[PDB]
């Protein structure tokens, strides 16, 4: 589990979004495993606007925040499950990491701040839905 707070808005996997997020929504998108709703009270986060290929993220099946190399956002096959049919999920990167279920909606974070949430994984893998073309995260 997990969310990003940024402004009024709260990012979190669509997979995961709770009654309230579909109730205060803004904008979903099952393609990249994104919800965004809105908040009352305003969030500490900020989206990191770059190309990083490098940051850290949370892995909560360890409580470690762990360095990683990652792909660019790109359109990438991702094995059935519970959650998705075969399918091509897009705006996803990938690294080497660990991930199992239990993991997704930790941060991924560069120097600039916060790059996406993991999303996928397994095999010693970890793909990380990404958000920095969201511009409109941080207005309104
Ligand atoms: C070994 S479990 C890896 C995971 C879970 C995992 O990959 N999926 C299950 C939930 C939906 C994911 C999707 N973004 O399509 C696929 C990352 C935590
Ligand atoms: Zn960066």
């Amino acid at each position: 589990s997990g969310a990003i707070y940024v402004g009024n808005y709260r990012v979190v996997n669509r997979h995961l979004a709770t009654h309230n997020d579909w109730a205060n929504l803004v904008w979903e998108d099952s393609s990249r495993d994104l919800l965004v709703s809105s908040t009352t009270a305003q969030g500490c986060d900020t989206i990191a606007r770059c190309d990083c290929q490098t940051g850290v993220y949370y892995c909560s099946s360890r409580r470690k925040h762990y360095p990683v190399s990652f792909s660019k956002p790109s359109l990438i096959f991702v094995e059935a499950s519970e959650y998705y049919p075969a399918r091509y999920q897009s705006h996803l990167m990938l690294a080497v990491g660990h991930s199992e279920p239990g993991d997704c909606g930790g941060i991924l974070r560069c120097q600039h701040g916060v790059v996406g949430i993991v999303s996928t994984g397994g095999n010693g893998l970890v793909g990380f839905a990404d958000v920095r073309d969201l511009l409109w995260l941080d207005e309104e």
